[PDB]
């Protein structure tokens, strides 16, 4: 009786949020639309009331999104395995048990030494000599590192890390046949490392897991295995590609950089802002079906009705911010959830600050020249992507 869009509406261009959700916004923030993936319709949530309850309230399934026939933005149907995919009260043990290590002091502290690693990055390219691809210098290699360093892993196959990683992503340029066998290496050496946690201790991140204090709650060997590797994943792809978005629009609007050059202390300040103003997920929800009927505003879902949510909307929400789609590094308050709200709340949320942080600080103490030396017009932006970024990136200082 009426069109049943196509959600995503429109291949993206760059940075830039479809105009449509601004026009749902006000005409309609809870509408159907059609995945691409999946059967039936599903509900485009695009307002940040509406986007916290959908990914806060406890009447929402995820592990429900399982199965093949419910809606998604992307083609193969999500294991139930997923920590994304997974529904309290397990998820909510998994949550508690990893989140007790997974402190904010633990980030902090690494600090340092994530520090020291964007130097030694930013002297490789250096090295090359203006001008340099961010992409390859730094964004690439930056986030896998900063992983290890969490995990603890010695230098010596950190290069199995870099070689998973990459073994994950979109365009893995391997083959299925490859895939398995890599997978396994890998599993098995991170097995062996969580055993050298438990029979002697540590300081990083698996070896707090791994201890156990005898009358009280802890995990297993094989979730602290499978955990270290969720973290690996769900912090790869999408800080590689935010280190570029941020760059990206830091010179764009070239007035931005020298804000910060000006002034280093709004590094977190800024942070924040690009956060909230990227579109780092082009299309957004993993789903979230009502496993009762649940109310949100102008719309009340009904009990098994999968739903879909744009964080990048909510995130330019005209009640919510001001001048939501101009970028201001001095806004008083920033609640984005461009990490995601409630139980699935970005684990490595503070980390993946850390990680923004310490390139944005690098860059400007090391490069107040730093400027987009590729002609804005001729930049590559990957192509039919779940999490958008740039593949390239040309840059002088
Ligand atoms: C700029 C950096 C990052 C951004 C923007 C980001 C964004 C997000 C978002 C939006 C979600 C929620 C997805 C949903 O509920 O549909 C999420 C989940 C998650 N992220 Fe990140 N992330 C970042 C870095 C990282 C890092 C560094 C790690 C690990 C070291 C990580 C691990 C995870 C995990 C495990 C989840 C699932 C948590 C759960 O379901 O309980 N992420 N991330
Ligand atoms: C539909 C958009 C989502 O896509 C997906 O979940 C993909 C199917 C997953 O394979 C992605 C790529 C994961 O492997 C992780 C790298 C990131 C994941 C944990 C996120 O947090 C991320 C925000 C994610 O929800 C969105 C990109």
């Amino acid at each position: 009786a009426d069109a049943v869009p196509a959600y995503p509406f429109s291949l993206p261009h760059a940075l830039d949020l479809d105009p449509h959700y601004a026009e749902l916004r006000r005409d309609e923030p809870v509408s159907r639309v059609r995945l691409p993936y999946g059967e039936g319709t599903a509900w485009l949530v695009t307002r940040m009331s509406d986007a916290r309850i959908v990914l806060g309230d406890s009447r929402f399934s995820t592990a429900a999104a399982t199965d093949p026939a419910t809606p998604r933005m992307f083609p193969t149907p999500p294991e139930p395995d997923g920590v994304l995919a997974q529904d309290p009260p397990d998820h909510t043990r998994l949550r508690r048990l990893v989140g007790k290590a997974f402190t904010a002091r633990r980030v902090e502290e690494m600090r340092p030494r994530v520090r020291s690693l964007v130097d030694s990055l930013l002297d490789d390219m250096v090295a090359h000599g203006s001008p340099a691809d961010l992409v390859e210098f730094l964004a690439v290699p930056f986030p896998v590192a900063v992983i290890c360093e969490l995990l603890g892993v010695p230098l010596e196959d950190r290069d199995l890390f870099r070689t998973f990683s990459d073994a994950m992503l979109s365009s893995t340029r391997l083959t299925a046949a490859e895939i398995q066998r890599v997978q396994q290496d890998f599993m098995v050496y991170m097995d062996g490392l969580v055993a050298q946690r438990r029979d002697a201790p540590t300081e990083d991140l698996l070896g707090a897991l791994a201890l156990a204090t005898d009358n009280d709650d802890h995990l297993t060997k094989g979730e602290i295995v499978n955990m270290g590797v969720s973290l690996l994943i769900a912090g790869h792809e999408t800080s590689v590609n935010q280190i570029t978005n941020l760059v990206h629009l830091l010179l764009t609007e070239r007035k931005r950089y020298e804000s910060l050059v000006a002034d280093p202390a709004l590094v977190p300040a800024a942070v924040e802002e690009m956060l909230r103003y990227t579109p780092l997920v082009s299309a957004g929800s993993f789903v979230r079906v009502a496993t009762e009927d649940v109310e949100l505003s102008t719309v009340t879902v009904r009990a098994g009705e999968p739903c879909v949510v744009h964080f990048a909307s909510a995130n330019r929400d005209e009640e919510v911010f001001d001048h939501a789609d101009e970028l201001d590094f001095h806004r008083e308050r920033n609640p984005h959830i461009a990490f995601g709200h409630g139980a699935h709340h970005c684990i490595g949320a503070q980390l993946g600050r850390l990680e923004l942080q310490e390139a944005l600080s690098a860059l400007v103490r090391r490069f107040p020249t730093l400027d987009l030396a590729e002609p804005v017009a001729g930049l590559k932006w990957k192509q039919g992507m779940l999490i958008r970024g740039l593949e390239r990136q040309i840059v002088s200082w």
